[PDB]
Protein backbone atom coordinates (compact mmCIF):
# COMPACT_ATOMS: atom_id res chain seq x y z
CA UNK A 1 0.00 0.00 0.00
CA UNK A 2 0.72 3.44 -0.63
CA UNK A 3 -0.85 4.79 2.25
CA UNK A 4 1.34 7.23 4.66
CA UNK A 5 0.27 5.31 7.70
CA UNK A 6 1.27 1.60 6.23
CA UNK A 7 4.17 2.78 5.22
CA UNK A 8 4.75 4.51 8.99
CA UNK A 9 3.58 0.83 10.25
CA UNK A 10 5.85 -1.03 8.39
CA UNK A 11 9.06 0.89 9.56
CA UNK A 12 7.54 1.10 12.81
CA UNK A 13 7.44 -2.37 13.43
CA UNK A 14 11.01 -2.55 12.27
CA UNK A 15 12.27 -0.09 14.41
CA UNK A 16 10.78 -1.67 17.57
CA UNK A 17 12.03 -5.05 16.52
CA UNK A 18 15.86 -3.73 16.09
CA UNK A 19 15.65 -1.56 18.79
CA UNK A 20 14.32 -4.16 20.80
CA UNK A 21 15.52 -3.71 24.76
CA UNK A 22 17.49 -0.43 23.85
CA UNK A 23 16.08 2.74 26.31
CA UNK A 24 16.37 6.40 26.07
CA UNK A 25 19.14 8.51 27.30
CA UNK A 26 18.58 9.11 31.08
CA UNK A 27 15.55 6.97 31.63
CA UNK A 28 15.11 3.46 31.86
CA UNK A 29 11.79 3.76 29.14
CA UNK A 30 12.13 2.21 25.79
CA UNK A 31 14.17 4.19 23.04
CA UNK A 32 10.92 3.65 20.65
CA UNK A 33 9.91 6.86 23.05
CA UNK A 34 12.51 8.73 20.50
CA UNK A 35 11.91 7.66 17.38
CA UNK A 36 8.30 8.32 17.94
CA UNK A 37 8.45 12.26 18.60
CA UNK A 38 11.13 12.52 16.04
CA UNK A 39 8.35 10.74 13.61
CA UNK A 40 5.78 12.84 14.84
CA UNK A 41 8.04 16.03 14.45
CA UNK A 42 8.47 15.15 10.70
CA UNK A 43 4.66 14.71 9.97
CA UNK A 44 3.83 17.75 11.84
CA UNK A 45 6.37 19.67 9.81
CA UNK A 46 4.53 18.47 6.32
CA UNK A 47 1.66 20.69 7.50
CA UNK A 48 3.63 23.89 7.52
CA UNK A 49 5.23 23.92 4.08
CA UNK A 50 4.85 20.52 2.33
CA UNK A 51 7.31 17.54 1.79
CA UNK A 52 8.12 15.30 -1.39
CA UNK A 53 8.45 11.70 -1.06
CA UNK A 54 6.67 12.10 2.67
CA UNK A 55 5.92 8.44 3.04
CA UNK A 56 9.82 7.36 2.85
CA UNK A 57 10.35 10.56 5.01
CA UNK A 58 8.75 9.57 7.63
CA UNK A 59 10.76 6.21 7.86
CA UNK A 60 13.32 7.88 7.47
CA UNK A 61 12.12 9.42 10.80
CA UNK A 62 11.44 6.71 11.97
CA UNK A 63 14.68 4.31 11.06
CA UNK A 64 17.34 7.34 11.49
CA UNK A 65 18.92 5.31 14.21
CA UNK A 66 18.84 1.30 13.13
CA UNK A 67 22.44 1.49 11.54
CA UNK A 68 24.23 3.65 13.91
CA UNK A 69 22.87 1.27 17.35
CA UNK A 70 21.17 -1.44 16.16
CA UNK A 71 22.18 -4.59 14.16
CA UNK A 72 20.63 -3.31 10.52
CA UNK A 73 22.45 -3.67 7.68
CA UNK A 74 22.13 -1.03 4.76
CA UNK A 75 21.13 -3.70 2.32
CA UNK A 76 18.53 -4.98 4.65
CA UNK A 77 17.13 -0.91 4.57
CA UNK A 78 17.47 -0.77 1.11
CA UNK A 79 15.74 -4.50 0.01
CA UNK A 80 12.38 -3.66 2.40
CA UNK A 81 12.50 0.06 2.74
CA UNK A 82 14.13 1.57 -1.06
CA UNK A 83 17.36 2.88 -1.87
CA UNK A 84 16.34 6.43 -0.90
CA UNK A 85 14.97 5.27 2.66
CA UNK A 86 18.76 3.35 2.89
CA UNK A 87 20.02 6.80 1.69
CA UNK A 88 18.59 8.56 4.29
CA UNK A 89 19.28 6.92 7.32
CA UNK A 90 23.32 6.09 6.15
CA UNK A 91 23.28 9.82 5.72
CA UNK A 92 21.84 10.56 9.37
CA UNK A 93 24.46 7.73 10.69
CA UNK A 94 28.22 9.61 12.09
CA UNK A 95 29.03 5.68 12.86
CA UNK A 96 27.45 2.48 10.73
CA UNK A 97 34.62 5.06 12.03
CA UNK A 98 32.51 8.55 13.40
CA UNK A 99 32.59 10.72 11.12
CA UNK A 100 33.13 14.48 12.49
CA UNK A 101 30.58 16.65 12.96
CA UNK A 102 31.58 19.46 9.53
CA UNK A 103 31.98 16.37 7.24
CA UNK A 104 28.46 14.90 8.82
CA UNK A 105 26.14 18.17 8.74
CA UNK A 106 28.17 19.58 5.27
CA UNK A 107 26.64 16.27 3.71
CA UNK A 108 23.31 16.35 5.35
CA UNK A 109 23.24 19.97 4.10
CA UNK A 110 24.47 18.96 -0.03
CA UNK A 111 21.94 16.24 -0.05
CA UNK A 112 18.64 15.57 -0.22
CA UNK A 113 16.94 18.16 2.01
CA UNK A 114 14.58 15.55 3.08
CA UNK A 115 17.36 14.11 4.86
CA UNK A 116 18.21 17.09 6.53
CA UNK A 117 14.77 17.78 7.73
CA UNK A 118 14.80 14.85 9.44
CA UNK A 119 17.66 15.92 11.10
CA UNK A 120 15.94 19.29 12.15
CA UNK A 121 13.40 16.95 13.91
CA UNK A 122 15.68 15.24 15.73
CA UNK A 123 17.33 17.51 16.85
CA UNK A 124 13.86 19.68 17.83
CA UNK A 125 13.48 16.12 19.58
CA UNK A 126 16.21 16.34 21.65
CA UNK A 127 15.86 19.73 23.13
CA UNK A 128 13.41 18.29 25.57
CA UNK A 129 15.28 18.78 29.08
CA UNK A 130 18.37 17.46 29.30
CA UNK A 131 18.66 14.25 31.02
CA UNK A 132 18.71 14.58 34.88
CA UNK A 133 22.63 13.46 35.11
CA UNK A 134 24.50 16.30 32.56
CA UNK A 135 26.04 19.17 33.92
CA UNK A 136 26.04 22.63 33.18
CA UNK A 137 28.82 22.35 30.89
CA UNK A 138 27.37 19.04 28.97
CA UNK A 139 24.05 20.70 28.47
CA UNK A 140 25.95 23.97 27.09
CA UNK A 141 27.67 21.77 24.39
CA UNK A 142 24.69 20.58 23.25
CA UNK A 143 23.16 23.46 22.58
CA UNK A 144 25.97 25.42 20.86
CA UNK A 145 26.04 21.43 18.14
CA UNK A 146 22.76 22.22 17.87
CA UNK A 147 22.84 25.86 16.86
CA UNK A 148 25.49 24.58 14.37
CA UNK A 149 22.83 22.52 13.12
CA UNK A 150 20.54 24.95 12.51
CA UNK A 151 23.05 27.11 10.63
CA UNK A 152 23.68 24.13 8.37
CA UNK A 153 20.68 22.59 8.12
CA UNK A 154 17.75 25.18 8.72
CA UNK A 155 17.61 25.57 4.98
CA UNK A 156 16.10 22.32 4.53
CA UNK A 157 12.43 23.84 5.81
CA UNK A 158 11.87 26.93 7.34
CA UNK A 159 8.84 26.25 9.46
CA UNK A 160 10.70 23.92 10.78
CA UNK A 161 13.93 25.91 11.21
CA UNK A 162 12.61 28.49 13.07
CA UNK A 163 10.82 25.81 15.54
CA UNK A 164 14.75 24.62 15.57
CA UNK A 165 15.40 27.74 16.74
CA UNK A 166 12.91 28.41 19.35
CA UNK A 167 13.90 25.16 20.82
CA UNK A 168 17.52 26.01 20.93
CA UNK A 169 16.78 29.60 22.30
CA UNK A 170 14.41 28.13 25.08
CA UNK A 171 17.33 25.29 25.79
CA UNK A 172 19.21 28.32 27.31
CA UNK A 173 17.63 27.69 30.39
CA UNK A 174 18.83 24.72 31.38
CA UNK A 175 22.31 25.90 32.30
MN1 LIG B 1 17.61 10.49 17.01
Amino acid sequence: STHLADRYNQAWLFAARAHRNQTLSGSPLPYLVHLGMVANELLAADRDGAIERLGETLQIAVLHDTLEDTATSPEELRQQFGEFVCAGVQALSKRVPKRSLDDYLQALAEGPAQYALVKLCDRITNLQPPPQTWNQDKIANYHQESQLILARLGHAHAATARRLREKIEHYRQYY
